[PDB]
Formats: C-alpha cells, sequence, structure tokens
C-alpha cells in the first residue's frame, strides 16, 4: 500500500484513503480533448489502490489500450473538510505535490460516448503515481506553480496553475459539498495541455516549480 | 464512524477501504463498474441521512459482499475462497444528477459516491448464508413494497463479477462489493420508514 511521503522521502503520518480529482480544468486541455467546459467542476475519484510512489518505476497495464500521462498539482489535506468555506479550506492544506493522473484514454473515450462511469479508465491500480509533499510554508503561491513533464528528453507538458479554470480553494470547497475530505486525502487539480501516450521504457523527468523527480515506465 | 460488523453488530476485524460496484446487473432494472469511497459507508441500522440540494435520491437495494483476502487479477476459484461474508446495502443514487452526467459523458462520482451513499448492514458469514446466488432481497417503504428481487437474476453472477473487477482494481481484505439492484428503484424522502430484508432477515430504519 502507498504511504504519504515528504519531498525527502520521509514517511508522513496522515491516513491514506482517496484522491478527489477534477477534469477539464485547463482551457487548452479542454480544447485538445475536443470537449467543452462544464458549468460546475467535473469530479471523479481514485482509490488508495491507484496511489504509488512516482520515484519508483511506474507500472502501466498492457491490455487496456494506450495509457496517457496527465501531470497535475496535488494538494494534501491536513484537516477534515465537509461543506467547508473557502477560508476553512485555505487553513486545511498541508502541502503540495505533483502527480500523474494516468488514464486509459481509449476506454475513457468509450465511457464518455456511452454515458458510463470512468473508474475503469481513471481508477485502475497504479493510476496515480505521486511525489512527496512540500510544506505549505516553503511552496509559495500555489496558484502560480509551474508543472513540466519531459519524456525521453522532449517536453510533453509545461504549464502553470494560474491557468486553472476553477482555482484551488473554491475547487476544494466545492468538492467538500459532495465528499468529506479526510486528513490525508489528496486533491488533484487538473492537467494542462499536452496529454499523450506513454510506453514501457520511457524515461520521465517531472518538475514542480524548481524541484525534480525522475522515473521510468516499466 | 463506520466499522464492519456481523449481522448482530459485533466488530469484524477487517479494515474499511472502498466499495466496488456494478451498474445495470439485473434485466428488469462488459460489466459497468464504479466505486464508492470509505466516506460513503454508514450503518444502515441508524437513521439514514440524504442530501437536500442534489435532486431526487433513489434507493437501490443490493447484495453486498465482504472480501476477506486480497484479490488482484484473481481466478474464479480464488475469488470464491476469498469471500468472508454477505450483507445488504442501499446504493443511494442521485438519479437526476446522474441522468445529466450520462448525457454529457461525465463521471458518476457526484451521483454515486457522495457522503453516506452506502448505508450497509452487518455481514453474515459464508458458512451460514447458504446460496448467495439464490438470495432474496426486499425493500419496503412506508408499508409498500418498492423492490423485491432475488440474486438469481444477476446478469453477471457474483464470482465472475468479482473476478472481472479484480482485473482493474485490487480488492483488499475489508473491501466491499455491491452486486447490482433489481427493478423498482425510486425516490426516497425525509420521514420515509424503511424495512429491509435479506433472506427474511429484517432490519428497519428511516430517512433523515
Ligand atoms: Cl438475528
Amino acid at each position: 500500500m502507498y504511504q504519504h511521503r515528504d519531498w525527502q522521502g520521509a514517511l508522513l503520518d496522515f491516513p491514506v484513503n482517496k484522491v478527489v480529482c477534477v477534469g477539464s480544468n485547463y482551457a487548452e486541455h479542454i480544447k485538445e480533448m475536443g470537449s467543452t467546459a462544464s458549468v460546475e467542476p467535473v469530479l471523479f475519484i481514485k482509490p488508495e489502490t491507484a496511489l504509488c510512489d512516482i520515484r519508483q518505476p511506474v507500472s502501466i497495464p498492457k491490455d487496456f489500450g494506450s495509457v496517457h500521462h496527465e501531470i497535475e498539482l496535488a494538494v494534501l489535506i491536513g484537516t477534515p473538510l465537509k461543506q467547508a468555506s473557502e477560508d476553512r479550506v485555505a487553513r486545511a492544506i498541508a502541502g503540495y505535490g505533483v502527480a500523474l493522473d494516468l488514464t486509459l484514454r481509449e476506454l475513457q473515450a468509450g465511457f464518455k460516448k456511452a454515458g458510463q462511469p470512468w473508474e475503469k479508465a481513471k481508477a485502475f491500480d497504479g493510476s496515480c503515481p505521486i511525489s512527496g509533499f512540500i510544506p505549505v510554508a516553503e511552496f509559495g503561491d500555489a496558484q502560480q506553480a509551474d508543472l513540466s513533464l519531459t519524456i525521453n528528453g522532449e517536453i510533453r507538458q509545461q504549464g502553470n496553475t494560474r491557468d486553472m479554470i476553477t482555482p484551488i480553494i473554491p475547487l476544494i470547497s466545492y468538492m467538500s459539498r459532495f465528499f468529506t475530505l479526510r486528513a490525508g486525502d489528496i486533491v488533484l487539480t487538473g492537467t494542462p495541455q499536452g496529454v499523450g501516450p506513454m510506453q514501457s521504457g520511457d524515461m520521465l523527468k517531472i518538475m514542480l516549480n524548481g524541484k525534480t523527480v525522475n522515473t521510468r515506465i516499466i
């Protein structure tokens, strides 16, 4: 089972339960998916079995079609939130990290056309490789963070959270109307443009502001 | 806080994690799969809370299955040995919200995964439950029978269903599987008095 860690690799003591995620949160990503924005945030969830340490080799399933990377800012909740105001949300954030919301894109496309749930495409084992968390105190302005994903030496995604359609705080406030977010829950804030396929053997370099993690698909 | 129990209410030693569920698994109502998180779970014997601004909330009575040993890409034989017990649950669904998501091709989590959306009973051990593919399920609201069905009518039976699920999601010991709902799904409201039956074992509760 996955365990939360700080950037240095130290174990953190928060419980692990779920990851609440937003789709269609960057306009350029909405455009490359051929979709449109939604009136309210598009929400889905990944279970504990999706979570894994991004610093270790990242396993992807081989039989379900192509697996696409979606780099995203991850937010660690340190205090439980239910129907929480924006101010309560702000005070509840423990740290920030970077994840890949790995997606079986072909399946997802079929689910969308059939009006079917996304879990098989978004929730599968290991579909959420994630970094250690950076303290709120050292992270700076969360809504201005840079994210970059380089695969085999080529930049694939490079973006900044300033481009979020629904900003972090109101987003988390919104999510808490539906789901109690326990201490130790993680929130994924969406992916910018550049989403694409990965295959076994690819080398990944991932950066969150000035900080780097490296790994390999395998 | 929700913890797993046996039918009578004693604590079972299994952690609580997630609930893996199937849609459209009975005719009158590749398996459609979705998941509810731990925050969906609550004790069915206690008054049941439903949300007020999300539209109609509908009951779906279903046979619930407690996983007692971990399953990943497991054979039907391994699955059978894995089951620790059986219970009954309501898969509460915000139907109008869901009708919206289906049309737009959005995920179902808001409609299926919301807090308290899995009221569930205690579990009866496998040895004492008899044939789980023959189980009677019954839901009466305010004296009127709303759902009445039997698991023999499952489109995909329990064992193959759980085997299929494990191809996608690892099922930890303590995970619960929901098997689908028979026909008669309908809205519930505050004040509703509920009588639930699993093979004649009766539990009563109420909404609000
Ligand atoms: Cl009894």
